[PDB]
């Protein structure tokens, strides 16, 4: 019964390293820098969310995200006395400068069919790392208008809706205030930054909080298909990077420490079913473990530059991305970890005939519902349909006479199948 | 256990015959296509989705439509080089010209009542194909002005919201710029080209997708009931029609011929109860079978159209609807062959009931809500009540006695029965 | 076996009598008027459904319902043929002419509290038929300034939201043409036709469709209560009158015909648990017998007026009431002829503690959420939450703390209760 | 058996003495001062929900808000005739001044981390008030710009959507007409009455209504977090605080002294499991005897200041803020006083896996959606998801791979265990 304690300790401390990380005040951060990037329009009513064609995206980047990126004078237009820095909503710093950037796609990428090739001469295909288009365009001078590989850009795989995208591109970086930056989108929209070559548009900027410290790192991702058109998409992640603040910081040490002093304890008593779940915790735990000084030296060197050279992009993105993912593994741990509590203390019919209706719905619908429009969400569509969750006007406008079959037979299927268990299992006593 | 093997071979023949024909960029496609010409409001805040009543229409028709089609310069408003074609999007190539047609009841159709014999002298009835309007109207010249057979059109039966509608009417051909264009609709605002007598309005257009290979063919189709007023509703299918892409294409003829070659094994194996589902899964295959001969001659003969006389409506209305339904049958077909593996490996008082709550329901309610303004639809919604979704406020303010006695009874009357039938089966047990 | 087939014979009588009053062109004749008059926005975004305060009520009068009554001319701006009648969607005539009336509360209504009779000179109290005022007002001049009895207006209560109305009150009917009614409404917002002393205002008018047969009478019913503010509400019924529409009429009236024969042969068998059904079908049966006389009479004397004396309102309002009421009683007849076919072929724990909580329900919450801002409501409302469909927001915004208290409570009070209801059963087996 | 009748007898007492405080007109006056103030935008589409930076605050507090307290004149523009009194729907009176305060926080709140000391001289931290900043700023003159204690304003603790707040802060009470009033606010936009120290901001004003007897007090709570940016919140209590009406208030005073009567009887047979349930209502009921001294006390007081001193706050907020809670407390005593009619006439492996998904969730979620924002919410989003209450769309844009995994596993864990607690109580059976 003692083990029990020292499990109970162990509890313990992940709990207040794991909740060490969190604040209460994140929620309305992200929800108030979101609420102004995202639906803010501009005069022609174009919000972020909302854009439709090229022409939007230009109304936007002209439009709100350079009234929404430098704030100089107050509600009552008198000066604000903290010197040519952005503070967004006068509380939050921007650090560095933002960054667009674009990536292209070869010219001629595939082959037109012989009807059509008198009145098209050029195919530009999906995106794929293969056909990445290296060669300069427009004016061909600038970062902006000339390749960068994924090393001259540090950075990783974006992943966002149609397919991953690398970390080259044609990247710019605006100046300062606002009117150099205006002057610079100007000049994008006079040749032609956006042309029937473009795929994916990045815009990347991060912002830290003096008040209570937190960094609200956010990408705004939109992606031009082969179709035409756009489909805007975004991801804001505010991160406690800095664990510096009081001697409490130094209880954090502290804290770390024990904890390896937990986790060599638990390989030692480790080493000599439920086991499984030890080493997988113990294995997450030593994952989590150098992870802290990954980023002291991530960080140390990023403040480094923006001390540096301001004006000058310093990506938060990568090292925001990992300390989220670091919180979501941290996350997985401690729920383990209030499992482990209990160590101390005729299917295929259904499973087949399921997947059949998921591949069925995924080729009636799926041109039409988005729901359908790939297989996994038809799966986790059917798997709501039985939690009671759907929208039948879509399936019944998609096709009105084989969707009602559709969903009429898939309930009797469920209900049916669910009723033979029970019977069954009263069988079983 | 040989048999079965060779089964398996037919599913994945059958598979890989399916999922040929499917896109995963064919969603995004019809959504851009949508949205661009769906929901694009005009100067007047006049959608197409919100169109009520014939200045409606016609602010339309001349509003968005005329700019949603003729694309000509850049968003920076630089001259797009290809020459005179249309490109929606810039990557999307238009296929001829967009035609509207019309349908037309005749002038005096039924039979006023005596009280009303003095305000009112005419009669335009509902639509049914025995009282359409075949004489001409108007300044009496163009052929938006006189009639057209269903031969003079090649085309066949749309069926609408209300009731099908034949393929006659008086077509115009929209020519080729916006300016010409806007001339003709104008044209047709100046004399009433929409009076008493219309009753259906076609828009149909198709666009080709040079990246990709898909086409994108849509029908606005506004109703005018003898009511007045609208009812716009739309029908948009992205398709592949030609097949041929590489010598992929060529791995896809080879696919085809494999198939057959099972098909026939399998009616030499088939002559000598799940054999119904064997006669079935065999009889929609060679129903697939020829309609790509069918496909390939139908294409050759309109690429041929449009390469002779461009600004000439051809139709892939007919074609496209015939490919959509061929894959629906595939769907069905390949869905079929998995259940098939398993061959190789009291309520009547509940019934009447029920019909007579969907007959009730539509008598009380459906002139207000409509999901019970039909008997099906009556159906179809007590069947979603029983599966929990419903409004209530619908049918509460419809009528605000008689509706929750209905909405009650009924789900006494559900809950009820199945508990009998559950304590019915474990008497049974 | 005999009475049996007899039987089916009355069950296609009733069937074909009422069916034979139903349209399925009705729905989208509802939907058609209601989307014109009640959504169509002014120039300052005064809907029907939306006004307000009085300003809005007058912005929406002189607004939209001015210019959604009185068509003249077609939307090419050509005149229309049809002689100073005025057609809503050019193919519905409007009967008579359109009328306001209004309802007025005594002066000094109530006794106004000790403290505050020195600022304040009048009480005007909740609308009840005893305190309702007869006494002329304003320039005390025409129609719309002086009282009307219930009798010199023929007319039936109106129950409305908040309580039952009488028929009386001060009617203005609207001129023919619009500038003429133009200058009435202004007329009246000169003066205050609407004061403090104001209740309720009805504007009632009715159409009629030539090219199906069907009228649409419909009362715009807005409700100032005595706390200040408006509550529009509205009833639309579309209603088939005159049934002569050909020889198929004398049809129906030898359908009438053979049904009271069927009535008297089952009063001859009758008078010689189930009769308890046969006495009431029998009843409403011959309730339905008389009421097309009653019917003919009423039509007959209506279109009387209407061909006397134009520009007068003619009540349609109190005979669509009773056809309507009529169908809903066809209907509740017809679903116990089906039903009658089988006969020729511990709970007080809950429903106490269930009203229990719809007192508390209605005591906490019902000041702030509506669905619980009534008894009866509040019982409706708890059975929807035993059918799972709830909005936790408002439950949860209008006490914060007792509120999830309230929910929690009741859903672990039902699904306890229902559970001891199983495991009874069970024992019973 | 007598004792059951007296118990009875006390029913109808606590019943006839609750629903005497009640109103049925209640809703309909909260609902219609909520739509007038939250709901109208200003001229620059600024609601008071809407309300997202400072600026807008300012556009809404010189915007709507001083135009929906002042009315002066009728809708066609005549003067109303009642003296210098601002009538909202001309139908209410209010009740004194309006009272904005604020909450300010101290100049250097926090340690700034040793990176950015360069960039980022000051530290306002989240509100506490141990914080809270007590001295002059602006101009430093009116009452507007200095502090007052929590005695000066005599007050309460509100508690809002952040933390609670206290009742000091610098007042500002707005004088009678508009103008003057318009004058005071542009005075405070003049200089910055709102910079980066504020926290909340509270408008309170109070209305009374002469017709029925009720007042609405209402509170309009805008609060600053720490991140930026607003949060705008409400709170409207509408009151029956004087219960003198007529004769009927003295029924209501021999109500009062019976009720005494009765529970004297019920300490006596007190006295000498269910009679826990006996001294709890004899607890709320004694508790709810003294308040009605203390309410005729408190308005006697107020009724005498707003007689003295017109335009000056006088405090409605504490007296309806402790008069709602009494309705609370009544309505709880009435509902046990239902239930106790009956006096006279394995689970620990699903609590703790419970609380770990809504720590799990918690952690993943959160810092994205609202729902799971913080743990208590998470306890109730799990709590309604079994319910089959939830949107999909948020959980799975959070997290694109985690989001499905925590709602499917958490699906078959309810699911699951429910299963063999049903397998477990029948075989209890
Ligand atoms: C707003 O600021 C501009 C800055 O140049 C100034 O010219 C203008 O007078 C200001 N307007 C005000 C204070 O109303
Ligand atoms: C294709 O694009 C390239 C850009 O890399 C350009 O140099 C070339 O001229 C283009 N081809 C044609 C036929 O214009
Ligand atoms: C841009 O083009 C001009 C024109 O020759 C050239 O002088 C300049 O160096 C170019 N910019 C860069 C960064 O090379
Ligand atoms: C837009 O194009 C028109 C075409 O004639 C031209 O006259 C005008 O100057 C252009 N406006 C620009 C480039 O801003
Ligand atoms: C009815 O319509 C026809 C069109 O086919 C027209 O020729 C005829 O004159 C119309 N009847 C009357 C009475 O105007
Ligand atoms: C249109 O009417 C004119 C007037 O007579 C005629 O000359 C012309 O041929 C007509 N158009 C056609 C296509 O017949
Ligand atoms: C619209 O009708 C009016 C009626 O007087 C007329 O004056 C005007 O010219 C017409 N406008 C057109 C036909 O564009
Ligand atoms: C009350 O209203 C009546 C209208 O019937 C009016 O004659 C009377 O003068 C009013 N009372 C006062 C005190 O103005
Ligand atoms: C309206 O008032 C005038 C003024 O005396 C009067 O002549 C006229 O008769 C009145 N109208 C009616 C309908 O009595
Ligand atoms: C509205 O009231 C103002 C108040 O001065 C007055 O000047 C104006 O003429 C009035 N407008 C009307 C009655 O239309
Ligand atoms: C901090 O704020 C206070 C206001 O209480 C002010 O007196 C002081 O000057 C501020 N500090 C600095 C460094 O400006
Ligand atoms: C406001 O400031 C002026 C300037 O000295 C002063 O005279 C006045 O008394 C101040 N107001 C108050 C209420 O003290």
């Amino acid at each position: 019964l003692r083990e029990l304690v020292v499990y109970i300790v162990f509890l313990v401390d992940i709990c207040l390293l794991t909740y060490g990380m969190t604040s209460s005040s994140a929620y309305y951060y992200t929800k108030v820098m979101s609420e102004l990037f995202l639906h803010t329009p501009s005069d022609s009513g174009v919000s972020f969310q909302t854009i439709s064609s090229m022409s939007d995206f230009w109304d936007f980047a002209q439009g709100p995200l350079l009234d929404s990126l430098y704030w100089t004078k107050w509600y009552n237009n008198q000066s604000l006395g903290r010197g040519s820095h952005s503070f967004i909503y006068y509380e939050n710093l921007l650090l560095g400068a933002p960054r667009l950037r674009q990536l292209r796609v070869r010219n001629d990428s595939c082959v037109v069919h012989e009807d059509f090739r008198e009145d098209i001469l050029n195919c530009y295909d999906v995106y794929s790392p293969d056909k990445e288009d290296q060669l300069p365009f427009g004016p061909q001078n600038g970062t902006a208008w000339t390749y960068h590989s994924q090393n001259e850009l540090g950075g990783s795989s974006h992943w966002g809706r149609l397919t991953s995208y690398s970390g080259g591109g044609y990247y710019l970086d605006l100046p300062g205030s606002r009117q150099a930056s205006a002057e610079a989108l100007q000049g994008l929209q006079e040749g032609l930054w956006l042309d029937r070559g473009t795929r994916v548009v990045f815009i990347d900027f991060s912002v830290y909080n003096a008040n209570i410290n937190l960094f609200c790192i956010l990408r705004l991702v939109v992606e031009f298909p082969a179709t035409g058109g756009t489909i805007p998409s975004w991801q804001i992640r505010t991160v406690k990077l800095i664990r510096y603040v009081n001697n409490w910081d130094f209880f954090i040490v502290g804290c770390e420490v024990v904890f390896c002093v937990f986790i060599f304890y638990y390989v030692v008593e480790e080493i000599l079913v439920w086991n499984i779940l030890d080493l997988v915790v113990i294995l997450l735990s030593i994952v989590a473990v150098g992870f802290h000084i990954f980023r002291t030296l991530e960080v140390n060197r990023l403040m480094g530059k923006l001390l540096q050279q301001p004006d000058t992009y310093a990506d938060f993105e990568f090292l925001a991305f990992w300390q989220t993912q670091y919180n979501n593994m941290n996350a997985v741990n401690l729920f383990f970890a209030w499992i482990k509590i209990f160590k101390y203390i005729f299917a295929i019919m259904f499973f087949i005939v399921f997947f059949a209706y998921a591949q069925l719905g995924y080729l009636l619908f799926g041109t039409q519902v988005e729901n359908f429009s790939t297989f996994v969400k038809c799966i986790f569509t059917q798997f709501r349909i039985i939690l009671g969750d759907f929208d039948y006007n879509a399936i019944d406008n998609a096709n009105r006479i084989l969707g009602p079959v559709y969903f009429v037979t898939y309930v009797f299927f469920v209900f049916f199948v669910l009723l033979n268990m029970f019977l069954a299992i009263i069988n079983d006593t």
